[PDB]
């Protein structure tokens, strides 16, 4: 059993990782580095929230023409950096960054492409804790025992065991297609739809609604800010089921509200997924 991810932490950012690191655990972090807030983000896999002992330190620095420092700290000493001169990351950008656990190493992917791969200095055993600091802003850290990234057909329907409760997520990451008009993702029970996010860009608008026996009800329009889809971009979005509505954030900014209007909870076990984009990960 994998623990529940953490929706939209706010940075600096220190959380439990339930169980320590274990061989086969694949940590994702998706969020976007700040356009204009810093020159640096981390990641840290550590022991405690003092910050003395890191067993891992993955940080990427938009300095001298961009390059990623990996090391370990130990007891409050640094060991020898481990460089990478090439910078994966952009600001403004939202990514995709793994970390795959496995006994000898830290298998470190960025957008599907293995940046990294750091042997282990400390026993991954004493690491219980993942913070985050710096200039990025995050959508969600999730959790999965172990590939990596595997393929997603579309359309993309898949069972969420259980179905959904007060607690409930469902984590989605992938890329809009450059030539998108529109996708949607449905959960859905029996032969209904219980809850339909259509964003579309030709109409530049983000439809809600629900279907009961092939009928549509009212749509739900209503968005805080600008369209938050890009063509071509690629995106996160985490749906979280409380006992009274969803609430759907993108890429780490709370969208809106949807008050269930199919109340049996359990019933709503189904997972669509279907047009304009390609899927990187699938939480249910
Ligand atoms: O409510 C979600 C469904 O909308 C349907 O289209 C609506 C459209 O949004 C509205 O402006 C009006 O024209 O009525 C249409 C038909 O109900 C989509 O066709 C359907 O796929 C859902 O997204
Ligand atoms: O090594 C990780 C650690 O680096 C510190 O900065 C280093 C710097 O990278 C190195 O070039 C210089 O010789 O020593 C500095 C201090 O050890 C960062 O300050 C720290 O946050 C970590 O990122
Ligand atoms: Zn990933």
């Amino acid at each position: 059993g994998s623990q529940a991810p953490y929706l939209s932490p706010a940075v600096p950012f220190s959380g439990t990782i339930q169980g320590g690191l274990q061989d086969g655990l694949q940590i994702t972090v998706n969020g976007t580095v700040l356009s204009s807030s810093g020159t640096r983000f981390a990641v840290n896999f550590q022991t405690g929230f003092s910050g003395n002992d890191i067993a891992f330190h993955f940080n990427p620095r938009f300095e001298d023409g961009g390059y990623v420092v990996c090391n370990t700290r130990q007891n409050g000493s640094w060991g020898p950096e481990e460089r990478k001169t090439h910078m994966p990351f952009q600001k403004g950008m939202p990514f995709d960054l793994c970390f795959l656990v496995q006994s000898s190493d830290f298998k470190v992917m960025v957008n599907g492409i293995l940046f990294v791969q750091y042997f282990h200095r400390v026993p991954f055993h004493r690491v219980d804790t993942i913070s985050v600091n710096g200039s990025v802003q995050l959508s969600y850290i999730s959790f999965q025992h172990m590939y990596p990234h595997p393929a997603y057909p579309m359309p993309f329907i898949t069972t969420i065991l259980g179905g959904l409760y007060p607690s409930k997520s469902i984590l989605l990451s992938g890329t809009v297609l450059p030539s998108a008009q529109s996708f949607h993702i449905n959960l859905c029970s029996g032969n209904h739809i219980a809850f339909h996010l259509n964003p579309r860009f030709d109409e530049n608008a983000v439809v809600r609604n629900t279907q009961i026996d092939n009928s549509w009800g009212s749509e739900e329009r209503s968005l805080p800010r600008k369209m938050p889809f890009v063509r071509g971009q690629s995106f996160s979005v985490w749906i979280l089921c409380e006992a009274h509505c969803l609430k759907v954030a993108v890429d780490g900014q709370h969208l809106f509200e949807y008050y269930h209007r199919l109340r049996n909870l359990p019933t709503i076990n189904r997972l669509e997924v279907g047009g304009d984009i390609q899927l990187t990960h699938v939480q249910t």
